[PDB]
C-alpha cells in the first residue's frame, strides 16, 4: 500500500484548460449511461448523508466505467468556501486509490460542459440571446464555455443582488447587459441558463420565447425550485439522469412534468432533439462526468 | 483551500496503540446507532459499486455522529486483496482534513467490536481462545484478545497449515495450531472465525453449549463460515440488523433470526444472553471506521 497523490484546484485546473478535450468524453459517457444495461456504467444515484447539527450535507458519487476503464468516487460538501467537493481516482484493476484531487474546479468545468452539449443540441435556430440568471461560479463557468462554443448577439444577465451582476459584468471579458428583473432578462432570449440557489419559482414560462433553450442547472435538491408549471409543464424536458431528476429536483417532482429523455438517448440518436420546441435540459450532475473529468486530469498530469 | 493531511499505515498504527481507548468510544457509537434516530448517527447502508470487468468492487461507508461531532467516508476495494481509505471531514463546513490508510483502522476497530460482543457474551468460566484463519483479522483479534482477556489456552486453524505455524511462532504467546476446525473448537469457550470461506466450516454439533463465536468472515450474500445447526441454535447478536440481512450469507442462507445488536446490549435494551450458546456476527459499519479515524486524527494534530 502506498500514498495517493494530491492534486490541488491550481494542479486540476492547470490540466483541465481546453473544452475540445472535455466535451468528447462527456458526450460519450452521457450516451453509454444513457444506455443503462446495455452500456457499461455502474452509477448509483448520488446519496445524501444529511449533518444537521452543521446544517450541511455529504454527497457520495461513486462510478465505474468499462468504456473508460475508470473508477472513481467524488465527495461534495454543502452547509446552508459553502461548496466544496473532491474526486478520488482508483487504479480499476487492482483497487487502489491513485488520486485525491480537488472536486471544486472539476464541478464548474463539468457542468458547464454538460450545459453546452445540451445547447448544443437543443438551442432554436436564430439563437441570438444568451440569459445567465445567477452570478456565482457557475454562472462564470458557463460564460467561459458559452461565449467560446456560441456566437451570441447579446448575453444578458440578472442576480438577486445587483451588485453582483455588475462585479461580474465588470471582470468579464466581453459585454454584459445587466437587468433589473428576471422577465426583462428572459423576455426575448434564444437561449436561458438559470444558476441560483433560489427555492422558489423565478422563472415564469409566460415570459419565454416560444423555442427558448433553458438550462435549469439550480434548485439541486427535491424540496427547491428555479421554475413555474407552465414552463416545466408545457417544455420539452431533457435530464442528465431520470433518477436522479425524479429523487432530487423540485423543478420535476413538484411540477409533476413528464420527461422526454435523457441527453445520452439524445446523443446515442435513441431519443430527437425537439430544438424547435420550447425545451428544459434539467441538470442535477452526476458521477460519471466527475469521472470523466478526474480521468482526464491524472493521464495528462500523469504522462507530465 | 488547505491540503488535506495524508496519513500511511504505520502513522495510522503509530496512533493506534492502545484498545483501551478505542474500546469505550466504539461502545457509545454501537449504543447510539441502535438507538437510530434520537442517537444522532446517519449511517445508510455500505454502498457496493460492481467492477466486473475486473472481478473487483468498490464499497463506500459514509457517517455522521452528531454525539462525536465527526464526518467520515471508507472506502474499500475488493479484488477476486482488500484496501481501504477514510477520509475525515470538518463537520461544520465540509473541509477535508484527512485522507488515512483504512486496512489498519478496519483490523483494529473490527477486533474491538468482536472484543465488546465477547466481553458481554463469553460463557461463565471462559478458558480456551479459538481462531480459524491467520490473515490481518487473525493478528488484530489476537492482539486485543490476549491483552483484554486472560485464556489458558489459544488455538488456532488455518486452511493452510503453514500460515498458522507462521503466525504461531510470530505471535508473543503460545498458539496451539490444529489441524482441523473440529480439534481447534472442541472444548473452545470463545471462537473467532476470520476466514474467507464461501462454504461452512464450522459446525454447531462442535461447539460447546455456552461457547461465543465472533462470526467476521463470510462478508457476502452468498457465502457462509456457519453450519445452520449453529445459526438456529445459537441467540444471534448482530451489529447492524440491516447489514445482516443483506450482507451476511450466513444470516441470509440460514433463515436465522436476529435476537438483537451489540448496541441494544450495550444500552440495557436487550439481554446478554451469556449462558447460552451465542454468535455475534460482524459485517462492519461506518461508524465504527469514524470513531477509529477520529481517534487518529486526534492524537496525530495534537502533536
Ligand atoms: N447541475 C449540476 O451539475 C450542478 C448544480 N449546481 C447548482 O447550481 C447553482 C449555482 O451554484 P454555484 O454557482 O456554485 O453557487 P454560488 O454560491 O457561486 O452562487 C449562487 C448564486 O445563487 C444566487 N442566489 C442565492 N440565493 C438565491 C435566491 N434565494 N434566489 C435567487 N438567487 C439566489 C446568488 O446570488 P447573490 O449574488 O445575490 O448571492 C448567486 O448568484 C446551485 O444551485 C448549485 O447547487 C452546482 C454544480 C453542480
Ligand atoms: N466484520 C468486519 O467488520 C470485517 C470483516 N472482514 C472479513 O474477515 C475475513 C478475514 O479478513 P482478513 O484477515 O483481512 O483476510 P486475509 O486475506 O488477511 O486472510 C484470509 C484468511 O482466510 C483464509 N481463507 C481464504 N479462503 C478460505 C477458504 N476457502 N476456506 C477457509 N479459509 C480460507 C486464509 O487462509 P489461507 O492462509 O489458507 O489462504 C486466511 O487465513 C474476511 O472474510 C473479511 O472479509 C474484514 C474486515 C472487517
Ligand atoms: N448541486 C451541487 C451543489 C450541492 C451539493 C449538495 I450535497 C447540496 O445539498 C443537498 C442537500 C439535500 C439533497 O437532497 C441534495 I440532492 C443536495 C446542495 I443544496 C448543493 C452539486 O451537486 O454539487
Ligand atoms: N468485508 C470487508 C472487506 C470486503 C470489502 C468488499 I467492497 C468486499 O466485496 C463485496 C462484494 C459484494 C458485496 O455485496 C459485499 I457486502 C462485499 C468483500 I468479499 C470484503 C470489509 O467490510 O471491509
Ligand atoms: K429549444
Ligand atoms: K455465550
Amino acid at each position: 500500500k502506498r500514498a495517493p497523490a494530491f492534486l490541488s484546484a491550481e494542479e486540476v485546473q492547470d490540466h483541465l484548460r481546453s473544452s475540445s478535450l472535455l466535451i468528447p468524453p462527456l458526450e460519450a459517457a452521457l450516451a453509454n449511461f444513457s444506455k443503462g444495461p446495455d452500456g457499461g456504467v455502474m452509477q448509483p444515484v448520488r446519496t445524501v448523508v444529511p449533518v444537521a447539527k452543521h446544517r450541511g450535507f455529504l454527497g457520495v458519487m461513486p462510478a465505474y466505467s468499462a468504456a473508460e476503464d475508470a473508477l472513481t468516487t467524488k465527495l461534495v460538501t454543502f452547509y446552508e468556501p459553502s461548496h466544496q467537493a473532491s474526486v478520488l481516482l482508483f487504479d480499476p484493476s487492482n483497487g487502489s486509490l491513485l488520486a485525491v484531487m480537488d472536486g471544486n474546479v472539476i464541478t464548474a468545468k463539468r457542468t458547464a460542459a454538460v450545459s453546452a452539449i445540451a445547447t448544443k443540441l437543443l438551442k432554436p435556430p436564430g439563437s441570438d440571446v444568451l440569459c445567465i440568471l445567477g452570478a456565482g461560479v457557475q454562472a462564470y463557468s458557463h460564460y467561459e464555455i458559452f461565449t467560446e462554443q456560441f456566437s451570441f448577439k447579446e448575453v444578458r444577465m440578472w442576480n438577486r443582488t445587483r451588485e453582483n451582476a455588475e462585479k461580474f459584468a465588470s471582470t468579464v471579458q466581453g459585454d454584459v447587459r445587466v437587468c433589473s428583473s428576471v422577465q426583462e432578462a428572459v423576455t426575448g432570449a434564444d437561449v436561458i441558463i438559470t444558476v441560483t440557489m433560489a427555492t422558489e419559482p423565478i422563472l415564469f414560462g409566460e415570459w419565454v420565447k416560444p423555442g427558448a433553450h433553458i438550462n435549469a442547472v439550480g434548485a439541486s435538491r427535491p424540496d427547491w425550485r428555479e421554475l413555474d408549471d407552465e414552463l416545466m409543464r408545457q417544455a420539452v424536458l431533457y435530464v442528465d439522469s431520470r433518477e436522479a431528476a425524479l429523487k432530487e429536483s423540485g423543478d420535476v417532482l413538484l411540477s409533476g412534468a413528464d420527461i422526454f429523455a435523457e441527453l445520452g438517448e439524445v446523443i446515442s440518436g435513441a431519443k430527437p432533439a425537439h430544438c424547435e420546441k420550447t425545451t428544459v435540459f434539467k441538470s442535477l450532475g452526476m458521477a460519471v462526468e466527475d469521472l470523466v473529468a478526474a480521468k482526464l486530469v491524472y493521464d495528462s498530469w500523469s504522462s507530465g
